[PDB]
């Protein structure tokens, strides 16, 4: 699997507010081909930028879903952004185990 | 929770070994209070980093691990480490869906 991270500039103050948009849209990519979820992760320490963290099958099917679907789920919307920038880091996961056994 | 990302500068060529290394001990934390598993991440694109993602019930909970037995198990160990450099990323968890 792959995980993608989009890490998110966002004023400070504005962290309340971006995190109410977020949780009201939390399950806006459900059932995307080849999505297993996401989290965000607010910053305490060491970063700045909040890191929605996001989890895919494969990059082709978050390649499939960022190219089309994302793009396309924005027109006859518009409040924002609160955000001033962004950064999209891209990994595959080599190891990953539970906390327990 | 809170997610604490170690995220270690790993020199081009030497990410295989540094997998081999985190594949061997990778269920070195396993049953630490408050720990809930990690995950290491290779960096394909934006970032040249490995992130080592750790998640804990609690800031709390970590720090007991990372003040305490995490460093007391390293003693009687000798391998020459081959990152040159990390930096702690800290965060709490607002939401998670699956
Ligand atoms: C500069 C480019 C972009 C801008 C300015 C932008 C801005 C926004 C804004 C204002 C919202 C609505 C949030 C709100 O106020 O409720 C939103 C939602 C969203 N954005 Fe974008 N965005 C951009 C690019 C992208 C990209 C590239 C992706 C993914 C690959 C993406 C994924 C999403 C998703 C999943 C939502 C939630 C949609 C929903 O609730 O149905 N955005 N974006
Ligand atoms: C998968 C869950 C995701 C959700 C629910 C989501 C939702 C949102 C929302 C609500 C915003 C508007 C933030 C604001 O008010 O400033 C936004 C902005 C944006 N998102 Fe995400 N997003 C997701 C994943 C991604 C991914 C993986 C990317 C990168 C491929 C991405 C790229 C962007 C970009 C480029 C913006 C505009 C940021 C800016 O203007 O500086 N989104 N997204
Ligand atoms: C500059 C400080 C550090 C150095 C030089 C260092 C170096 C190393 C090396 C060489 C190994 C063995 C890898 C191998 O198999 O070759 C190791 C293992 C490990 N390190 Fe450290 N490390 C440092 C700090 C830390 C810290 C702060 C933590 C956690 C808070 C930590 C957590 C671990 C863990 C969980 C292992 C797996 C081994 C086990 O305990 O069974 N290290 N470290
Ligand atoms: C929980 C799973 C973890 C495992 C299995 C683990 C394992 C390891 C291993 C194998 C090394 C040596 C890598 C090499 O050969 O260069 C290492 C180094 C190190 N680890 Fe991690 N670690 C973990 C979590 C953490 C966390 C959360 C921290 C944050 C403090 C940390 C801090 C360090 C530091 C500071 C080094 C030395 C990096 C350097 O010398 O540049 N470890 N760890
Ligand atoms: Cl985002
Ligand atoms: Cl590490």
């Amino acid at each position: 699997p792959v995980v993608k991270i989009n890490a998110i500039e966002v004023p400070a103050g504005a962290g309340p507010e971006l995190e109410k948009r977020f949780a009201h849209r939390a399950h806006a990519v459900e059932n995307s081909p080849g999505f297993l979820g996401f989290q965000l992760l607010r910053p305490v320490k060491g970063e700045e930028r909040y890191f929605v963290v996001t989890h895919w099958e494969s990059d082709e099917a978050f390649q499939a879903w960022a190219n089309g679907p994302a793009i396309a789920a924005h027109a006859g919307h518009r409040a924002n952004p609160v955000a001033t920038g962004a950064s999209l880091l891209e990994f595959e996961v080599v190891l990953d185990v539970g906390g327990t056994g």
